[PDB]
């Protein structure tokens, strides 16, 4: 016969503290994009971008992340 | 004849504090864009984008993010 | 006695052909203007100007200037 | 006595052909401009421009300038 | 006595063809431009300018300029 | 007694053909321009300047300049 037994346990704090968060900025594709084009010849899928494209600005005042996992298996 | 216990515990405490956030700025494509185009010949799918696009400014005043997975298999 | 003669004479033929003017652009001012100002004390005239200012696109089909000018003194 | 002869002559042909004046292009400012400014204290005149100002985009097809000029002085 | 002669003679033909005049381009202040200013104390005059100015694309098709002038002077 | 005479006399023929005149481009400012300042003290006139400024693109077809002058002066 099998006795099995699992105790997992944490009280952990993950903390930030921040007196003042100030004053950020983000200028992306400040300048000028030109894009000229003749005579193109594609036989096959084509994907195109110009200009500004998937720009963040993730700010967390926290962004305090935590992760856990437990997988537990038998046969 | 089988035995099996499973005891997860947390007590945990994902915090964060500010005292002000402030003055967040983002400016994407702020220029200027331009495209010409001539005598183009495609015999297969297109996709186009020009000018701003996708642009987040994500700011959680918290983001605290947190996770947990538990799996426990038998066979 | 005075005796004084003027004969000025012109025939001239300031010309200008063109068969065909075509296709002139002009795009000033195509991106971003931003003027941020906080506590500022002026004791004195002030002028401000901001975007897009006296901009001209003269295209003259002809353009053709021709100048005289002709001055006689006597004391 | 005095006896004074002018005569001035001319026949002059300033001449300009084109076929075909094409495609004239002018992006002056294309790209972004910001101006930030905190405790500026002036005691006298100010002036100020910010953008895109003063651009020309002359195109004489012609633009024959031809100019002539003529004094005759006596005491 | 005094006697005074004065015969200019002129015939001259300034020219200027093309077959084809094409595709000319002008882009001034493409990219981007900030001034930041903190804790200025002027006491006179100021005069400022920020961005594209002054930009120009003369294309005289022609721009055959001629000049002449003439003095005669008695005393 | 006096006797004075003057006879100037031209046929010339400043010429320039050309069979095509083609794409001519031109990029003053490119690229970035960032200017800080902090504390600044002035007790006198100012001029600034920031950016793309006074750029020419003179593309004269002809551009066939022809100058003369005549003075003739008595005492």
């Amino acid at each position: 016969s099998v006795q099995i037994v699992y105790k997992p346990v944490d009280l952990s704090k993950v903390t930030s503290k921040c007196g003042s968060l100030g004053n950020i900025h983000h200028k992306p594709g400040g300048g000028q994009v030109e894009v000229k084009s003749e005579k193109l010849d594609f036989k096959d899928r084509v994907q195109s971008k110009i200009g500004s494209l998937d720009n963040i600005t993730h700010v967390p005042g926290g962004g305090n992340k935590k992760i856990e996992t437990h997988k537990l298996t038998f046969r």
